[PDB]
């Protein structure tokens, strides 16, 4: 197998194909072209709320585990608190009972717990997939959402897309990739981590196809 490369390199080469598929999914495609409504935006953000909540809960559970510990950046990355602000903004005071919890979202959340509870050595695959993506297309989707729905530059309703503790996401991404290469990595784990990364992308693709359908 390809163990002659660093985990960050293996992950990038392993997910580049499905990434193109995920990037050109119907829901994302629309969002990219400015075509994004309040109804849909609220659907995906509520979904991300449940997802990041599960991911970050598993991160806390395994924060001391060396298979993940070097990547424990709650202050800089975690989105749960940010998404809670966003839910209050979009759904109001009682968002805990108003926000949806779709099947595709539940599916994603279920795999997150399985990994965090049973296969924690794979958890890095899920943080990698979501966090780095946020740091890459984060400012892009944000500027689009603002132009489309008239969200003020002050950021209310888009806290999720804002990283106040990260000055340069590009530099941080570089740090995160390098830190990923310091994890205990056997040919067995690296092999499985890259596969789980694909699964994460697929889970994201399945969420989008589901939301797109709900909207149409
Ligand atoms: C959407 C756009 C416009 C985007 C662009 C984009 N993705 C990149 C990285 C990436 N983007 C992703 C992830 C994602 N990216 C995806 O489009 C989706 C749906 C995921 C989520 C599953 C990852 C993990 C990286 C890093 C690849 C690597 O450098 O290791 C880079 C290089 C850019 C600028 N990323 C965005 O999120
Ligand atoms: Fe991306």
């Amino acid at each position: 197998d390809s163990m002659s490369q660093d985990l960050s390199e293996a992950l990038k080469e392993a997910t580049k194909e499905v990434h193109i598929r995920a990037e050109n999914s119907e829901f994302m495609r629309n969002f990219q072209k400015g075509q994004v409504s309040r109804e849909g935006f609220k659907l995906v953000m509520a979904s991300l709320y449940h997802i990041y909540t599960a991911l970050e809960e598993e991160i806390e559970r395994n924060k001391q585990n060396p298979v993940y510990a070097p990547l424990y950046f709650p202050e800089e990355l975690h989105r749960r608190a940010a998404l809670e602000q966003d839910m209050a903004f979009w759904y109001g005071p009682h968002w805990q009972e108003a926000i949806p919890y779709t099947p595709a979202t539940q599916h994603y959340v279920k795999r997150l717990h399985e990994v965090g509870g049973t296969h924690p050595e794979l958890l890095v695959a899920h943080a990698y997939t979501r966090y780095l993506g946020d740091l890459s297309g984060g400012q892009v989707l944000k500027k689009i959402a603002q132009k489309a729905m008239a969200l003020p530059s002050s950021g209310e309703g888009l806290a999720f897309f804002t990283f106040p503790s990260i000055d340069n996401p590009t530099k941080f991404k570089q740090l995160y990739r390098a830190r990923m290469n310091t994890l205990e990595m056997t040919p067995e784990v690296k092999h499985r981590v890259t596969e789980e990364a694909k699964t994460a992308f697929l889970l994201n693709i399945e969420l989008f196809e589901e939301l797109q359908a709900l909207l149409t």
